[PDB]
């Protein structure tokens, strides 16, 4: 009775095994889920939005009802342009949470139609989050226990290019 397309947005800098995680249990639920890459003008993304586009597509382009795309502007306008049933967010702590209570009420005033969808991590990805790795990943830690094996080689690949 229509087919479900849930959008994920998000930097995804890098994709990590949380995200992994999420994306999987999501596409379990809806007939399509879109991998939604926030391309960041006005903010500064570590990996380019090419390089986080195939992180996230060898990690989850075995799952087949998955699409990857880039977006910027308005997460409504988006919405609307994908025709999509809802947002999904995960939510990790509870500053996660106000701040998703806030966007998804203003996003409903933008955009009667509009509806976002929240999953809690497995607890053994709770404490991940991208800001960390790079964190960890940029004082030479091993971030390989928390990402997929691709992204822990995008790390060198940055590190041998400079850093
Ligand atoms: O894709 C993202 O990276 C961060 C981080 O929380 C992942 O744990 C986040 O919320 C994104 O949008
Ligand atoms: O070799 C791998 O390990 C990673 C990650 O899943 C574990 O942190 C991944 O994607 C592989 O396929
Ligand atoms: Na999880």
């Amino acid at each position: 009775m229509s087919k479900t397309r849930v959008i994920y947005p998000g930097t995804f800098d890098p994709i990590t095994n949380g995200h992994v995680d999420l994306v999987t249990r999501a596409s379990r639920m809806f007939d399509e889920v879109v991998v939604a890459i926030a391309i960041g003008h006005h903010k500064n993304p570590l990996f380019s939005l090419e390089e986080r586009v195939a992180l996230a597509q060898s990690s989850l382009g075995h799952l087949s009802n998955v699409e990857f795309v880039g977006f910027d502007g308005l997460l409504v306008n988006f919405f609307k342009e994908q025709k999509a049933t809802a947002v999904l967010r995960g939510l990790r702590a509870v500053s996660d949470f106000e701040y998703e209570f806030q966007l998804a009420n203003m996003n409903r005033q933008l955009d009667p139609h509009f509806e976002a969808v929240f999953l809690t991590p497995s607890e053994q990805y709770s404490f991940i989050s991208s800001t960390l790795i790079r964190e960890i990943a940029r004082l030479k830690g091993d971030v390989t226990k928390f990402v997929p094996q691709a992204v822990v080689e995008a790390f060198e690949r940055k590190h041998q290019q400079g850093w």
